[PDB]
């Protein structure tokens, strides 16, 4: 009620932004694909938690300045510097975790990448080992599904590597590379 109680809501909350902003400033993308997967999935509870119980208190702060700034309070002036400070404040927070969230994102499909280059490395090699009927067809098909797994990890590996320079850039190529070889020297295997 009092403006003490207000001016102590104010304090306690952007208080508790500034914590919240601790948070959504970790720069740990993760090291793994198991790791990243943890990470990008706290973080998705995090920010759900975090925008709801938040834009709350924001809100009935801003509603009662609001209310009191109507009415002719005398003090307009000293509460909606509070209400502005709060809620520029509020909208940092907001820009942190959505900036979070992409970068956890991009993690994501990294190592996701890598992981599945992984993955169809070993699927072209137990297809090459076999190197021969009525399981032809099953083969065919089974061939052919690659062909389009394979080009979409080219893809991906297209596009990841618009978003990175350097080391990282080259370890994208690099894996892709190794596939599509691998890839090529088994279509050459096959006649």
């Amino acid at each position: 009620g009092s403006l003490f109680q207000l001016k102590r809501e104010t304090d306690d909350l952007e208080q508790w932004i500034s914590e919240k902003e601790l948070v959504a400033s970790s720069p740990e993308m993760g090291q793994d694909f198991d790791h990243v997967t943890l990470l990008r999935d706290k973080f998705r509870d995090f920010a759900r938690e975090t925008g709801a119980i938040g834009q709350e208190r924001v809100d009935n702060v801003n509603a009662f300045i609001e209310r009191l700034i109507d009415a002719g309070h005398s003090e307009a002036a000293t509460i909606a510097e509070w209400k502005d400070g709060l809620n520029e404040m509020w909208a940092d927070l907001l820009e942190l975790i959505d900036t979070r969230m992409q970068l956890l994102a991009a993690s994501y499909d990294l190592h996701r990448y890598f992981y599945t280059g992984a993955e169809i490395l070993g699927l072209i090699d137990e297809k090459h080992r076999e190197l021969p009927h009525r399981v032809h067809t099953a083969f065919e098909r089974e061939l052919h599904l690659l062909g389009v797994q394979v080009q979409q990890f080219q893809d991906v590996a297209t596009r990841l590597q618009t978003a990175y320079a350097g080391e990282k850039a080259e370890a994208i190529q690099n894996k892709e590379q190794e596939v599509s070889a691998a890839w090529q020297a088994l279509l050459d295997a096959c006649a």
